[PDB]
């Protein structure tokens, strides 16, 4: 009896498909022991059922549904049996032997991408330069690599004369201007933008995008008692509580930062003080397509400076403050 | 026949800075009321293991680089024979420190810039893998006055962008230097110089081109990296810089735009003066060459674009 001898110690077929139907191949187990047939099976690492053997053959198989977003590996341990041999002039015992398979799950495009928003609300200043960044999208989803990783793009009405309104950035998701908003206040733009994952060639989800014009005639000025780098550097969380101040009167608004300075003072606000911080905001409210009226903006904000003030602190440190809400200075020099 | 405690043996990780002697694991197998001798069958070409026969402790016999190689699959044998497979696989350590792909940056930023308007974007790398390749960006800046800050870099996308107004200063400069550290800002460093330098319209020309805008803006970083030769065979390291692109402008003072064509506003800066290039001689060298420009954006602008001419931006019309 010679214990059978695999034609190789361990197994790795190819990856198999997480679509794979039932009876798709895996591959090929062999072994042979002289003058002896041999019977396949799996001893273990079979525990959820996935994977059957042709008993005969040693074709492993699918037998059950993949999915490789619950598991990407198997390893399979198969065993090879030569059958006895009870004859009146030979007598050759059973005798086994195992090896291992390894099997890999190909992750395949069977999510599309999901947009973090449905909505995105932004807004654009008459005096935005070309190009001035709106806001930025992502869309992800749960496959792996390739098959998650998006390119954008932007389905807007037609703008006559050439202009195209709004550009994104193919694989990074940033949206920007792409004409200038002179004369425009009050007009807003409603476009969707769309990824596609497999670099464009694959799967494709979408999201609105609402882009409100506006001037200094919509937006009030934060003044705060630090610097201008260090409410740069925290403004999306800084933006973000204001955003729930606004919300509770507004439903659905969005604060909008137009520009972050040094502290404007003195005679016509000629000097800056950098120890200082000028933060000039807006807001959108999805119910008018419009900005919410600048003296509204200031009730909201003034009214409950105190508790933006807490908020605040873990990012402007404590004794950190607004200062002040004031009407941009440009307007009431008129 | 010696029956090892695994099938196989897959130990943790070994640091690739492991010093000679460091253990890596133990094999170990036994036949009953016999001793047990180990040693290495296949697998250890490199020479980069050993075992103490006796203990069956592997142990690390020379110098390690996951640069190298990353894995090593041993054969070890068990005699009073049976083998057994050990999965060796090298944990990459952080020795490789940052280098930047440039050792000294240029740009410009233009008197009426916005505050924290882009600048220019830095990078580093280095052949470390994950974390120990993955930076924190920062800026050096002498001082300046009034306590303003100058420029502040994104700390992991290394763009740079303003931190106060130029207001009055064409003409001044600032150098500075920018950090890499890797391991996000908690391991090793490297830097490369930076140069800034403030111009306003006087230093400035106009590209104008039968493209639309937002085309140039698509191609910009190859377009500029063109413009860059023709001007650096006239001087040396000189570096332009793009003001903006827009609609190209026309009619009385330049008030109408025409989205279907490109007005792209230019300059450059002498690293040897640390300012800008005179207007008029960046006017001659990019004039003198359009057809060789037009020539190397042609893969840019497509079948019949081109540039038609250079213009000098006039505030007084
Ligand atoms: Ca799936
Ligand atoms: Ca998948
Ligand atoms: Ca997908
Ligand atoms: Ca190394
Ligand atoms: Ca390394
Ligand atoms: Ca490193």
């Amino acid at each position: 009896g010679e214990i059978p001898r695999f034609t190789q110690e361990e197994y790795r077929p190819p990856p198999v498909s997480e679509l794979a139907a039932k009876g798709t191949m895996v591959g090929l187990i062999s072994a042979a022991a002289i003058n002896q047939s041999i019977v396949y099976s799996i001893v273990s690492g079979n525990e959820e059922d996935k994977f059957g053997i042709n008993n005969i053959t040693g074709v492993i198989y699918v037998n059950a549904p993949l999915d490789y977003e619950t598991r990407t590996s198997y390893v399979l341990r198969v065993q090879a049996d030569s059958l006895e041999v009870v004859l009146a002039n030979l007598r050759v015992p059973s005798k086994s032997n195992t090896a291992k398979v390894y099997i890999e799950i190909q992750d395949e495009n069977d999510h599309p991408p999901v947009f973090q928003k449905k909505f995105y609300i932004g807004g654009v200043s008459e005096d935005a330069r070309m190009f001035a960044s709106v806001l930025r999208v992502k869309a992800t989803d749960k496959d792996t690599g390739n098959y998650s990783a998006m390119a954008y793009r932007l389905i807007i009405p037609p703008i006559k004369e050439g202009k195209e309104g709004f550009v994104v950035e193919t694989y990074t998701g940033l949206i920007k201007t792409a004409m200038l908003f002179h004369n425009m206040r009050r007009s807003y733009f409603k476009f969707q933008v769309i990824a596609t994952d497999d670099y464009g060639k694959g799967l494709s989800g979408k999201a609105d995008v609402l882009v409100s014009v506006v001037n200094q005639l919509d937006m009030q000025v934060i003044v705060s008692n630090v610097p201008p780098t260090l409410v740069e550097k925290k403004i999306e969380d800084l933006t973000e509580i204001l955003d729930r101040y606004v919300q509770e009167q507004i439903p659905g608004a969005k604060v909008v930062v137009e520009s972050i300075g040094a502290r404007r003072h003195g005679d016509a606000f000629s000097l800056e003080d950098y120890t200082k911080c000028d933060l000039t905001v807006y807001a959108i409210d999805p119910q008018t397509n419009r900005a919410v009226d600048r003296n509204e903006l200031f009730k909201f904000l003034d009214g409950k400076l105190l508790d933006i003030n807490k908020d605040f602190q873990p990012y402007y440190g404590e004794g950190g403050r607004i200062l002040e809400i004031r009407t941009p200075e440009a307007v009431t020099s008129i």
